[PDB]
């Protein structure tokens, strides 16, 4: 086709609930990426790597406490099988609130990988030593507590999928569509003017203003263009007075 | 049963892909919460609120550009039906990267709501005016770009579900489980000592140290106990020298 070979992204997933990933493999743009063979998601379930009659996948933490942990053997073995399939150059990622905070910059660098293996924890997490022996990088999608690593893993896949060849910075400017007047609220006249240039500048100005007011941190680390600086300056002055 | 009536949580969801929510309603603790009638998730799809032959749910942005937006009428009407079902006291939430940053403190306050309606956007988002007429609060799960609001919505549900009566702060201390020696790596002796007190202190110290090194921001805004301050001080001194 139009896309060169060897540009597809492969993602191995270790999870007790592989079916959860249908949420991204069967719907929307990510689902389309999978259908078009641009994105490949392969899952392995630790429950299939047990040897006891009850397929036990959890274990007690040393030191005591009610906080269960994933059983090491089934989880490690699942990882080993994924690594066997992925072969060379496969970064193993563990999703947890103690990992590096994910942001668009992080998504960009993770997307540079053609192969990734995502480890989804349940219970209170996984053995600290496994982080040392099997995990390459630990990442957190946010500072909040979740019941498992599956949502964080799917969030990561969704974010990086947008960087896959064949698939299709600051806070967005306000957006408007029909009707022209919604419950008495009108669309900014400039957007109805047809003046391509005035519209481009208005949108940029609004984007900068909103980023400044809501996420000023995103501005730090980016040397804005001369135009952006001028528009932002105007917005800041107008906001105050 | 043991749980008093009127303590269950209801969550209405507006999404073009209702099936994605099976990821949380059919698996793990959230799935168990749904099975035990502790959590209720009801979805409405804008596609069911259209009147044209092609069930159109997207529309062109005023001002031009390739960035499509959700069509106002089907989306607004879906919201109205959810509000009709939810009745009184139902906060409507829009998930977007321009919303308030979600953190455990935010999860705690959102969990105080017995009813919530989550609006999941697709395309480039929704009309700015709808945020004014139908949305009560805007929330962001992180500073990264996603293909839709469904994962953010499920992440929010998962986080607040943990606060539901009947269901079951800083970075966790390292955790360990069998075997005692994993690929030559041993479990900290204190955890194998059986000394309940030494273990409690060791774990707290490690939790504080890790929070300090990886997420010092979490410390800001919390007046630690005398013990925590002592252990953290020791950890900081040991880390340096």
């Amino acid at each position: 086709g139009l896309v060169p070979r060897g540009s597809h992204m492969w993602i191995g997933v270790i999870s007790l609930f592989p079916e959860m990933f249908k949420a991204i493999t069967e719907f929307g743009v990510t689902g389309r990426a999978v259908k078009h063979n641009l994105l490949k998601v392969e899952c392995w379930n630790p429950r299939d790597f047990t040897f006891d009659k009850h397929k036990t996948v959890d274990d007690r933490p040393y030191g005591g406490g009610p906080g269960m942990l994933m059983m090491v053997q089934p989880l490690r073995d699942a990882i080993h099988t994924a690594k066997a399939a992925a072969g060379e150059g496969a970064k193993v990622i563990y999703l947890s609130p103690q990992g590096r905070k994910l942001d668009q910059g992080g998504v960009t660098e993770l997307a540079q990988n053609q192969k990734l293996i995502l480890v989804c924890g349940r219970y209170e997490g996984i053995d600290e030593r496994l982080i040392q022996t099997e995990i390459d990088e630990e990442w957190s999608i946010g500072d909040y507590v979740l019941t498992g690593g599956e949502l964080p893993a799917m969030t990561l896949i969704d974010a990086v999928a947008r960087f896959i060849p064949g698939v299709l910075g600051l806070l967005d400017c306000p957006h408007y569509t029909r009707p022209e007047v919604l419950e008495g609220l009108t669309v900014p006249p400039v957007l109805m003017s047809g003046h391509h240039e005035e519209i481009r500048k208005w949108r940029l100005k609004q984007s900068l203003q909103r980023t400044w007011l809501r996420r000023p941190e995103l501005l730090e680390g980016l040397a804005l263009t001369d135009e952006q600086r001028k528009l932002l300056k105007e917005a800041q002055a107008e906001h105050n007075s």
